[PDB]
């Protein structure tokens, strides 16, 4: 519970770690720190503290009242959610909705977070056993701006009596997490490792797609389980928000989940269109 994650700075398109073993620990730990490149985080910090409030007429109004943005106005699992089994009250939003839903300054912050997240992804791929010509297809066309990018906000309600948020692994490639306060814990060597945020840095982790891609290469990358500890009603309300990078979900753009096989190239391990054809037949037969 005292192990320190590796930490890097993004310089000239490569991750410069503060120790020589840093990249190797990062892909073994599944989590690592990256210095924020002087990003303006105020619009996101404001939204994180206001989206769930009722909207009034102050200067915070554009960041308030996002209970109006529910799934029926967006798509399923997008928008505002007050779930109760964990403390977390959330706002999920994929990039195609950003210009419509977010105020100007938050729109710009989300777009800069997305581009930063993709620079981090490219910097990781540069160190992996993965030929450069395969990067765009291997990672689901997220690098050519055809992927799925969520900015998600977490409001931890101290007055609610439950887990911060339950154990989960992320689905996609990289996640860039902005947080200021303790609570995050990650699974390392069987034990839960508390991770305290560092000022001016993001926390980065990998998702299942990244592990599927690399686990048969010379440089397997771990997607690691993580959770948030219950926040106490001794004046908590913790806040966080993260940019999730996922593959395109359109089989006509990304056929599914690849594995890289050294010497052989990319092999399609999950064929999205084939699976959708099977679901159609099951749905047809089931009724
Ligand atoms: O709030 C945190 O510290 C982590 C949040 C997280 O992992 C998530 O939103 O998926
Ligand atoms: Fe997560």
């Amino acid at each position: 519970a005292t192990y320190a994650l590796a930490s890097a700075e993004l310089i000239d398109g490569k991750l410069r770690f503060d120790s020589s073993d840093g990249f190797a620990r990062a892909i073994a730990d599944g989590f690592f720190f990256v210095k924020s490149p002087s990003l303006d985080l105020a619009a996101g910090d404001t939204f994180a503290r206001n989206f769930y409030l009722p909207r009034q007429e102050g200067l915070g109004a554009p960041y308030q009242g996002f209970s109006q943005w529910t799934e029926d106005r967006l798509a399923r699992r997008e928008g505002y959610f007050s779930r109760d089994v964990d403390q977390v009250e959330q706002f999920f939003l994929e990039s195609r909705f950003w210009q419509t839903v977010f105020p100007g300054p938050l729109l710009r912050q989300a777009e800069r977070m997305r581009s930063f997240s993709l620079e981090v992804l490219r910097a990781v791929l540069a160190e992996l056993d993965l030929p450069v010509e395969l990067w765009d297809e291997a990672t689901g066309r997220c690098l050519s701006m055809q992927g799925t990018y969520h900015l998600t906000f977490n409001h931890f309600r101290s007055h609610v009596r439950a887990r911060g948020l339950n154990v989960h692994k992320d689905s996609g490639w990289v996640t860039i997490l902005r947080s200021l306060e303790p609570g995050l814990e990650v699974l390392r060597e069987g034990d839960w490792l508390p991770v305290s945020p560092r000022p001016g840095e993001f926390i980065v982790n990998f998702g299942c797609a990244m592990e599927i891609l690399t686990r048969h290469s010379a440089t397997p990358v771990a997607a690691v389980a993580h959770r948030v500890q219950e926040q106490l009603p001794g004046q908590a309300d913790r806040f966080s928000y993260a940019l999730f990078v996922d593959s395109s979900l359109d089989p006509r753009t990304c056929p599914g989940l690849f594995r890289y096989l050294p010497g052989h190239g990319l092999v399609l391990e999950a064929d999205f269109e084939m699976f959708l054809n099977e679901i159609l037949h099951n749905t047809y037969q089931e009724n």
